């Protein structure tokens, strides 16, 4: 596979594994490394739990703009967003655009909870067709990116499918499906990661995850070439030791190579 050799190098010189896959909407052609193969989620769950948010607000009348008038009792490390408006209050919008473009932790926990947890998350990913994707646990237990621990993990191609379906397909009604795009847009976590591969003319919307412990960190994102069909990619890595560092740089590479690689 010589498609595949710059990826193995790639990974090599990182220590570890890295998964990729990427497909263009306008022709088909995809780009295919480890696409298959599970690797921890991290904080990259928060944009599918933003998606599934979104899916309830179109059934639950005024749902995204319910305030939620939360305690410390939900604030949880890294939670800049959710701490600066502890005395004034969210809204159920507000708190999922932290959780998108902050990756606010408390933000994602108070989202779960509206979902019915974890399960309630994996729930929702099932009925939009994914089979793969696997939410066990809250934020900041999901992180442990454990070796064959398959809880909290997906994989780089049934991330780019969901991701293609509630971005761009009729997953969730036309103003969902805008607003789940607008929040990827404005991401402020993902600078040095795919949207550093991606011509600077070219809009972006991503959500980052990471790990941290076991060289474990990823982006996925929807991309929109100047006057072409958008391509929706995804970059997962993990690495076998504890103390192993993820890399930003690696991923932008492979996000590189997978545009450089498509049809
Ligand atoms: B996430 O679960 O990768 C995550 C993100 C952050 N953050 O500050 O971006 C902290 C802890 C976990």
């Amino acid at each position: 596979n010589l498609v595949a050799e710059p990826f193995a190098k790639l990974e090599q010189d990182f220590g570890g594994s890295i998964g990729v896959y990427a497909m263009d909407t306008g022709s088909g052609a995809t780009v295919s490394y480890r696409a298959e193969e599970r690797f921890p989620l991290c904080s990259s769950f928060k944009g599918f739990l933003a998606a599934a948010v979104l899916a309830r607000s179109q059934q639950q009348a005024g749902l995204l703009d319910t305030p939620i008038r939360y305690g410390k009792n939900a604030l949880v490390p890294w939670s800049p967003i959710s701490e600066k408006y502890l005395t004034t209050g969210m809204t159920v919008a507000e708190l999922s655009a932290a959780a998108v473009q902050y990756s606010d932790n408390a933000a994602a926990n108070l989202l779960l909870k509206e979902l019915g947890g974890p399960a309630g998350l994996t729930a929702f990913m099932r009925s939009i067709g994914d089979t793969t994707f696997r939410l066990d646990r809250w934020e900041l237990e999901l992180n442990s990116a454990i070796p064959g621990d398959a809880r909290d993990t997906s994989s780089p191609r049934a991330v780019t499918e969901s991701l293609q379906k509630l971005t761009l397909g009729s997953a969730l009604a036309a103003p969902q499906r805008q607003q789940f795009v607008d929040w990827l847009k404005g991401n402020t976590t993902g600078n040095h990661r795919i949207r550093a591969a991606v011509p600077a003319d070219w809009a972006v919307g991503d959500k980052t995850g990471t790990c941290g412990v076991y060289g474990t960190a990823n982006d996925y994102a929807v991309v929109w070439p100047t006057g072409r069909a958008p391509i929706v990619l995804a970059v997962y890595t993990r690495a076998p030791n504890k103390d192993d560092k993820h890399s930003e740089a690696v991923i932008a590479a492979a996000a590189r190579l997978a545009l450089e690689g498509l049809g």
